[PDB]
């Protein structure tokens, strides 16, 4: 029974803006949120993607395909799938092959790509698709996969057994002062949890 | 090679700021991000996020997540319990705390992150994931008493662990939810596990 009654701007930049919303509480009383929103989506299904790339080779465990970037809003390095926005006119597919290209040097297969899911809900409207993508390691065009970084991109990759993933992302954090997303230790406790 | 050289306050809100941060890009090259952060960090990290399995014998192990309304979202999520730790709070107790307040369910801790990244591209946001236990034979949580604070307005929805993504899937189809990127993160990995 709860809807948005309105959305006020109260802070518009290029990227991110801040905007004051009300809505209707199930109780029937109206209520106020603070909402960050991106100023760039226009008809794409999410904001952005995020890859899960699984780099398979005859006589090698599976490994998970990570990027270590520094992120502005952090103050700090950051351990995360592959991820970009979705260009407009992009399908999420495309925008997963692109970035997991861009970002790592893989030419991946499309294996399965997730409904729109929330980032952060309690804070932003911002939305992904999780791209899940095979990587033929086996294959020549992914033998020395070199990054094709966009101007002010400077990323690291980092491929992880699955089969250990979690203890190898807890001595990387051991080592060195870096953040792993919510989203890969999710995915690195669950493969322990299974 | 990088880091922050200045932060500039953009707007100010009770929860929430946008700041526009200069960084120093690896070429010697200075840039501009426009970051977003809490207002309300005192703590390890903002928020915990609980990963709630709940075991009852001759039942399926059940996952516990949360539907509420989310005002940024305009519509309802799929999540993990999950609120922001108190100043003084452990995330241990702060995730045992969150768990009871949204589910009514009272839980053992199995394991902690360390602090992980929310949307580390737009916001400083970080989290503890906190793996918590559920005796579902207990008497303690036989009809378990949930205590909404102030505007909250939460539904326990318990899925089985083992057809996890699947039920996530069905959920999205008829429902129109958005469910949560960790809570999807965490699906896929158990059937990746395979
Ligand atoms: C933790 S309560 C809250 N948090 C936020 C935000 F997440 F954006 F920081 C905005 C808001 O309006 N409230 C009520
Ligand atoms: C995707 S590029 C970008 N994104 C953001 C934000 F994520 F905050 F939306 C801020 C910013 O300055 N740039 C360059
Ligand atoms: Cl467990
Ligand atoms: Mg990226
Ligand atoms: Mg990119
Ligand atoms: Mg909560
Ligand atoms: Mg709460």
């Amino acid at each position: 029974k709860q809807y948005i009654i309105s959305e006020e701007l109260i802070s518009e930049g290029k990227w991110v803006k801040l905007e004051k919303t009300t809505y209707m509480d199930p109780t029937g009383k109206t209520r106020t949120w603070e909402s960050v929103k991106r100023t760039t989506r226009k008809e794409q299904t999410a904001d952005g993607v995020a890859v899960i790339p699984v780099l398979q080779r005859t006589l090698h465990y599976e490994c998970i395909v990570l990027v270590k970037q520094f992120r502005p809003p952090m103050g700090g390095y950051c351990i995360e799938f592959p991820a970009g926005l979705i260009d407009d006119g992009e399908t999420p597919e495309a925008a997963a092959l692109r970035e997991l290209e861009e970002e790592t040097g893989y030419k991946g297969d499309i294996a399965e790509c997730s409904p729109a899911v929330c980032m952060d809900p309690g804070l932003s409207n911002c939305t992904i698709h999780i791209v899940t993508v095979t990587i033929n390691g086996d294959d020549a065009e992914n033998a020395r996969p070199k990054p094709k970084p966009g101007d002010g991109e400077f990323v690291e990759v980092i491929s992880l057994p699955k089969n250990d993933l979690l203890q190898r992302l807890d001595a990387l954090v051991a080592e060195e002062h870096l953040t792993v997303d919510a989203r890969v230790y999710s995915y690195a406790l669950a493969l322990k949890h299974a």
